[PDB]
């Protein structure tokens, strides 16, 4: 079932998510709920923090056919290298896009939907997405990389956007 995505400014988006102790039926319901929300909104990824569930859970789908589900529970970065960047967007920062500096290659270790571990070597958009979604788990948004002036403009714009759409 579709969940509500928090927009800035909301302090809840800055709460550090805690590690999932045991992957079970509940955790899995959340995973499916998260995928439903992400597909509903046409997003390519979604961190649990965005839907107000403070646990280390991420769902991703960077495929054209939008049928390739990637689940990262308790992700952990092991390696990262190179430089890249794209006009990133976020469902928590409606209508704002900004070029953010990211590592091109990224190697991670996580748990899947069934609580079994795997390691993944990613590059391209998938690597960028993962760094984006992991920042979300530690209360960091893509706007924190910009200059304070640009950040302030963003908050003004979203603040306005939301109030007028209510
Ligand atoms: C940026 C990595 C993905 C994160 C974002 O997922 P969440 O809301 O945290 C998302 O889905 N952002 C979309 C915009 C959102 C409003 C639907 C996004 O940034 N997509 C996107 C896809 C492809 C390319 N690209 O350059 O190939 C850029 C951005
Ligand atoms: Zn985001």
């Amino acid at each position: 079932s579709v969940l509500q995505v928090l927009h800035i400014p909301d302090e809840r988006l800055r709460k550090v998510a805690k590690p999932v102790e045991e992957v079970n039926a509940e955790i899995q319901r959340i995973v499916d709920d998260m995928f439903e929300t992400m597909y509903a909104e046409e997003g390519i990824g979604l961190a649990a923090t965005q839907v107000d569930i403070h646990q280390r859970i991420i769902v991703i789908d960077v495929s054209e056919n939008r049928d390739e589900r990637l689940v990262l529970i308790n992700p952990e970065l092991l390696e990262k290298s190179g430089e890249t960047g794209i006009e990133e967007g976020c469902l928590s920062i409606p209508e704002q896009r900004a070029l953010v500096p990211r590592a091109e290659k990224v190697k991670i270790r996580a748990l899947d939907r069934d609580g079994k571990p795997f390691e993944l070597e990613a590059d391209g958009l998938l690597a960028i997405c993962i760094q984006h979604e992991m920042d979300h788990l530690v209360g960091k948004l893509f706007m924190d990389y910009l200059s304070p002036l640009k950040q302030q403009r963003i908050r003004q714009k979203v603040e306005k956007l939301d109030r007028l759409k209510a």
